[PDB]
């Protein structure tokens, strides 16, 4: 299945000057690490698809995201950024690549991890799509925003395996984990 994962502020912001609009939330990042890294199929890895700015928004010491196959999207870059496993010129080229048997046999989940335009194209992609959305319950100054969630297609699930639905809090900031789903 194809999955998006994101943390959004109340104003639906996701980035500010190539970083997150809020201070580091240690447990929310752990959640991101766990969901993207954990495969539900023994012996297979997970694969993350991300835009170019998101890739460089990750501290160099954490690149590539360990335990996961990192794929970057770019139309300008000649070579893949140092540390990336794959480069693709479009979202669909990347998805077509994950379906190649040499990959599919080693890959379980595909995770879209940003940025904005990558989120938008994926959420309108036809098929089975899940959105793992962390609702940060506080407005934050942002220059990049998450696109609209169409509630005529996406349904908020009341629970999901491995996700705590209770309100969380770190550094004084409250947030909750949500999961939306659509089929075709
Ligand atoms: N809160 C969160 O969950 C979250 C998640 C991710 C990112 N962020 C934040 O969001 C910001 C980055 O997001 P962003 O939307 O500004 O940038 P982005 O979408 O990560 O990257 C934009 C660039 O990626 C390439 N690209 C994107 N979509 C493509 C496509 N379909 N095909 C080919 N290339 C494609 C292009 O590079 P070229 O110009 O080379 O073609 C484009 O200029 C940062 O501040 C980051 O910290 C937040
Ligand atoms: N829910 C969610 N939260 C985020 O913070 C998030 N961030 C991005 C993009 N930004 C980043 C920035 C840093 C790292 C990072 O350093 N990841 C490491 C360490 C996590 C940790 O232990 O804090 C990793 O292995 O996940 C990941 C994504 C994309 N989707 C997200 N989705």
């Amino acid at each position: 299945s194809l999955n998006c994962i994101v943390a959004v502020s109340q104003n639906m912001g996701i980035g500010k000057n190539g970083d997150l609009p809020w201070p580091p939330l240690r447990n929310e990042f752990r959640y991101f690490q766990r969901m993207t890294t954990t495969s539900s199929v023994e012996g297979k890895q997970n694969l993350v698809i991300m835009g170019k700015k998101t890739w460089f928004s990750i501290p160099e010491k954490n690149r590539p995201l360990k335990g996961r196959i990192n794929l970057v999207l770019s139309r300008e870059l000649k070579e893949p950024p140092q540390g990336a496993h794959f480069l693709s010129r479009s979202l669909d080229d990347a998805l077509k690549l994950t379906e190649q048997p040499e990959l599919a046999n080693k890959v379980d989940m595909v995770w879209i991890v940003g940025g904005s335009s990558v989120y938008k194209e994926a959420m309108n992609h036809p098929g089975h799509l899940k959105l793992f959305v962390t609702r940060i319950m506080q407005d934050f100054e942002s220059d990049t925003f998450f696109p609209e969630i169409d509630l005529e297609k996406y349904k908020l699930l009341p629970e999901y395996p491995g996700v705590l639905s209770d309100v969380q809090e770190e550094k004084g900031i409250k947030y909750k984990f949500e999961v939306y789903e659509k089929n075709d």
